[PDB]
């Protein structure tokens, strides 16, 4: 039959009705959340791209339930057959596209935080993705699916669906290849973004160059905040150089030093200087007084989170106000991560030297151990249409 | 956070004694097993040799270690010895992981489907072995390895040696990332090749079935208590070495690390043990 065929007619009828109805009630109720959705826009096309994805597998799970419950016979027509295999390619590699460009939408947002025709860009990836995907998934319409072998016993045939490798096929080697490497190229971006997205969100700033790196970003994790410091002691000459500035600065401890050099990293020593009363306010150390005169700037109506953690800043003189950033995105970087690791990483380790086992280059021990450990891969790929609905939510709750 | 170091004086007291033992006990063991080979399956005794070389190679580095730690973690030495350690602990560290798993794949395959030509693909596999490790570990080489940092006791600065982390560091996570889940993979691997060993050996209808049998579990001794200890640690260390923990985990995960470090360099006194459980 096959090397795993022993608990494969077993595994895939259970694992795979679990994963129907879970995920036919996962993905059903995202649609509601989505449909209950009219006032992030970006992130909720790639989120609604990435359920289309998941309907279009779910949808085929009764064919494997079925296929696995007749000891892996493919009674029904090829064609069905080509096209349960076409729609697992989309699933999988669009899962992957749709992940990997939600992590960098989600890095780009915490790295560089600086229209409404972000809309038209969500729409626009989308489609490059699919058409992409898609294209790739329709050889698998033009391939022979199934393959006829005599039963073990009785008098008749079994029909396999995508099991069959013509023994020494080397474009399915090469094509295998450039999959695994393509994907752990897509694994590695994903895990550098999330890590990034995570360090940034976990560690608490404690000078200013931490605390500028939220509020204006800064790509990758270096230390030659070497060059970030020569920026910064630029600022202070010049705010020193600043009879409008110099006071106060003078007069001010070093965190609340760093609120005010960050106010003059986004407006500049011309737009702290028109902060006359507020800055008298905080030479003299009134700080709620100065506190509750900032929050009547224009700057507060234009960066209300950013001015609200200067404000913070200058009021406490401690970083308390730069603790708990942007949940959401620590949050959605840590399940992302998750739903790679859980779902694609096993499949795509064990992919290579299963094909090599199918193609017979392995031996029959190693063939047999191989095989099983494909079982459960394919498996833990399928959990990714119940796992990665979690990812919304980022858009519902609040943290 | 070279200032978090101040608190541990555990590692200090720690790796002096039991480096000193680990010292002389495997220059022993390995010089005595090197004889044993010398008055003398035979793809088996292949990675045997190379695997008490990986050994050695480290052993060398040990009197370093027992000087640095005496001296409150003082690299006195010549600093290009520091990376020349580090190097070599790799070396050791992985060339024993491989050498061991290639032992544990031989007697697998050679229970479950049973001489010029295994001589010839023993020194194959030990060649690609060293070239793959002694590649990774070349890296060690081109790495600044010193860091001069204030001591406990007033304004004195002493000399780190590979102990310092770039605040917190995306690539070099990654990289443990890497090792440790390679790690597990090779580990798991290996875990299943000897399960299987052990119950085809306790299942197989008298003297050649008992020493493979009790072999499978040598392999196994060394891995649960040489290597799983360090690798379990390996990750939560190097986020706290990277500033993604509390001062509290900081302290428990660094002097775990001390335990899984002493723990990896018995190794070098337990895998000879290997050679009595086939030759
Ligand atoms: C993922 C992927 C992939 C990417 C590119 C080429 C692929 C594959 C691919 C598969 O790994 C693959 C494996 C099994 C099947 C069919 N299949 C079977 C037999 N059981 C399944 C349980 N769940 C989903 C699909 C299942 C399939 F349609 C594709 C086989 N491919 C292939 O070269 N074939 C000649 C079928
Ligand atoms: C194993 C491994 C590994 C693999 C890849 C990168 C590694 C490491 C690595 C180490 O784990 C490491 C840790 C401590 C030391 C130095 N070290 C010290 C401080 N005490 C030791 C006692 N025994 C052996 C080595 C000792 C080292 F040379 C390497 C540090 N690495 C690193 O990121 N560095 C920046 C040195
Ligand atoms: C015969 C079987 C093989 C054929 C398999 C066909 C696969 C389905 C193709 C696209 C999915 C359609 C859903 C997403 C495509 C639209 C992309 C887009 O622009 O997203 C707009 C967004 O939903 C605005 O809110
Ligand atoms: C870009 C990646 C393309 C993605 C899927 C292509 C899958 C199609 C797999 C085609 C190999 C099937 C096979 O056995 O064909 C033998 C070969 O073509 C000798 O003529
Ligand atoms: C050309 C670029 C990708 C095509 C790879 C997918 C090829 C899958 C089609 C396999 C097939 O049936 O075609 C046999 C042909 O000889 C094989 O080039
Ligand atoms: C064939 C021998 C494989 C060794 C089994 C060790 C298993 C332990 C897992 C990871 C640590 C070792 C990482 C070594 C992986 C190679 C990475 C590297 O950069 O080495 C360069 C190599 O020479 C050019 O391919
Ligand atoms: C697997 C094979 C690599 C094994 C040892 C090299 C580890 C050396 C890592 C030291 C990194 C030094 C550093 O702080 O630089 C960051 C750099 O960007 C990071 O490549
Ligand atoms: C085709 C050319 C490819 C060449 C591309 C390299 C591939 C990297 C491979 C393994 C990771 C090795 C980790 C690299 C070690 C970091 C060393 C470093 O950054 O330098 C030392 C620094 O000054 C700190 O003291
Ligand atoms: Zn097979
Ligand atoms: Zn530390």
């Amino acid at each position: 039959s096959h090397m795993d065929s022993e608990f494969r007619y077993t595994l895939f009828p259970i694992v795979y009705s679990i994963i129907f109805v879970l995920g036919v009630i996962a993905n059903g109720y995202v649609l509601w959340v989505f449909a209950r959705l009219y006032p992030f826009n970006e992130i909720k096309i790639f989120m609604v791209n990435l359920t289309m994805a998941d309907m279009l597998f779910l949808i085929t799970l009764p064919l494997w339930i079925v296929y696995y419950q007749n000891q892996g016979n493919w009674i029904l027509p090829k064609f069905l057959c080509n096209v349960a295999g076409c729609l697992f390619f989309i699933n999988t590699y669009c899962s992957v596209a749709f992940l990997g460009v939600i992590t960098y939408n989600r890095y780009q947002a915490v790295t560089r935080p600086i229209q409404a025709n972000t809309r038209k860009r969500g729409i626009s990836l989308s489609l490059v993705i699919w058409v992409a995907i898609v294209g790739a998934a329709s050889y698998f319409l033009i391939l022979d699916s199934t393959n006829t072998v005599p039963d073990s016993a009785g008098s008749g045939d079994v029909t396999r669906c995508f099991e069959h490798y013509e023994k020494g096929s080397v474009p399915v080697l090469i094509i295998h290849i450039f999959i695994v490497f393509s994907f752990f190229l897509v694994f590695l971006i994903i895990l550098f973004c999330n890590l990034v997205i995570i360090r940034t969100l976990l560690m608490q700033p404690v000078n200013i160059f931490e605390m500028l790196r939220i509020d204006e970003g800064g790509g990758s994790g270096g230390d030659e905040e070497k060059l970030f410091n020569q920026d910064v002691d630029a600022a202070v000459r010049g705010i020193l150089r600043n009879a409008k500035l110099k006071p106060v600065y003078d007069s001010l401890d070093a965190v609340r030093r760093a609120a005010l050099i960050n106010m003059v990293f986004q407006m500049g020593e011309t737009g702290v200087a028109g902060f006359t009363n507020s800055l008298r306010m905080l030479q003299q150390k009134r700080w709620d007084e100065a506190a509750v005169n900032l929050a009547k700037s224009r700057w507060y109506n234009q960066t209300p989170n950013r001015a609200k953690r200067v404000i913070t800043t200058f009021r406490t003189g401690t970083w308390d106000a730069y603790a708990e950033v942007k949940r959401r995105d620590l949050w959605m970087a840590c399940t992302v991560l998750a739903v790679f690791i859980i779902c694609f990483v096993p499949h795509h380790v064990v992919q290579l030297p299963w094909t090599l086992a199918e193609l017979g280059f392995q031996d029959s021990k190693f063939h047999q151990a191989i095989n099983d450990a494909h079982q459960v891969t394919l498996c833990l790929l399928s959990t990714n249409c119940v796992l990665n609905p979690v990812i919304y939510c980022f858009l519902t709750k609040k943290f």
